[PDB]
């Protein structure tokens, strides 16, 4: 059902996305870490912000290390090229583990933010829009081979529920920036702009299909996924973390003011 299916790939084309694969795991067990250790420099009220990396790190790893063990147990190495065997590759995995991972990634955004009523009303719009939009995307994914006009269709319905998302995200970002300390309303509006860059890169990688429906168009796909997996749960980690314990610290909590 997947264009991965569709080809014989050179060892080259091969090595190179089992390569992105496991970098990908790196990163994410690396930057789980970190998160793990600067979570003692956070206040009590934005130290689930710190945790839900750890969770990222650890659910996006997980899916990248099983995308890893999956693309070397469907290849092998006959007659000069990686060829499918008995198992199957397919990318459906992510849209299952994005039910998880966007939450997570929302959730962290809305806590950095000084939501509280407001924090499980804008959560639960927020969660519905995003698995509207991942469920919409998954079934869409599944006509990528069969029906391109399918997948445009359920690609539209998928952007829909993606820019109303987008909209809540930003409106509440824009308004309750006036409410964040030690100079982190300047900060939280490159965050929005980072999310904006680094989640259009999926729809994207959704739409490869249409215009590179070959072999360099499925090592496109995962370097599109590498880059924005990167920018969207790493670096978004990152940013999500320094704006979590430079607020604790214009809040008063000795060991972030310690700690910067
Ligand atoms: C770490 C994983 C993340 C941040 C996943 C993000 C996924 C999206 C922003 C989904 C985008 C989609 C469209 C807007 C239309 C086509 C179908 C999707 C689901 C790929
Ligand atoms: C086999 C895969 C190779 C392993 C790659 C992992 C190497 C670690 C490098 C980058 C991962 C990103 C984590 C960044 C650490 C946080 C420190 C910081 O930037 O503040
Ligand atoms: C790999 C993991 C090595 C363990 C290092 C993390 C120590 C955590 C200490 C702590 O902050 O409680
Ligand atoms: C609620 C919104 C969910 C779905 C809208 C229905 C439109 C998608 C149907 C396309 C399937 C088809 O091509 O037959
Ligand atoms: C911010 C996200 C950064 C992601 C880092 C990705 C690292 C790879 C980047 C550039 C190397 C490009 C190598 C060319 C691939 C050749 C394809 C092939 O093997 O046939
Ligand atoms: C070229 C590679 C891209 C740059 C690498 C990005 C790495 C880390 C950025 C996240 C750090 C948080 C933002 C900086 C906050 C600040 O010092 O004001
Ligand atoms: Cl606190
Ligand atoms: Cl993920």
């Amino acid at each position: 059902k997947n264009i991965e299916s569709l080809f014989d790939y050179s060892a080259g084309q091969f090595e190179f996305i089992d390569h992105l694969l496991t970098m990908g795991v790196g990163v994410h067990f690396a930057a789980l870490i970190f998160f793990l250790v600067v979570s003692q420099f956070v206040a009590p009220k934005y130290r689930i912000a710190t945790a839900l990396s750890c969770i990222v790190m650890v659910s996006a790893g997980l899916i990248l290390n099983s995308q890893a063990v999956m693309w070397t147990d469907a290849y092998a190495y006959v007659d000069g090229s990686y060829q499918l065997q008995d198992l199957t590759f397919s990318n459906g995995y992510r849209y299952v583990n994005w039910m998880a991972t966007i939450p997570c990634l929302l959730l962290q955004l809305l806590i950095v933010l000084n939501l509280k009523k407001e924090l499980f009303s804008t959560a639960t719009w927020l969660i519905l829009a995003a698995w509207g939009m991942i469920i919409t995307g998954y079934v869409g994914q599944l006509y990528e081979v069969d029906d391109i006009a399918q997948l445009m269709i359920w690609g539209a319905v998928s952007t829909a529920f993606f820019v109303v998302m987008n909209w809540i995200v930003g409106t509440k970002i824009f308004k309750n920036r006036a409410t964040m300390l030690g100079g982190t309303d300047s900060t939280i509006t490159k965050v929005f702009w980072l999310m904006m860059f680094a989640w259009t890169l999926y729809p994207i990688a959704y739409l490869v299909p249409a215009f590179m429906n070959n072999a360099d168009g499925v090592v496109l796909r995962q370097l599109l996924f590498t880059i924005a997996d990167i920018s969207s749960k790493v670096i978004y980690g990152l940013m999500i973390t320094y704006i979590a314990i430079q607020q604790s610290a214009a809040a008063g909590y000795v060991p972030a003011q310690q700690a910067l």
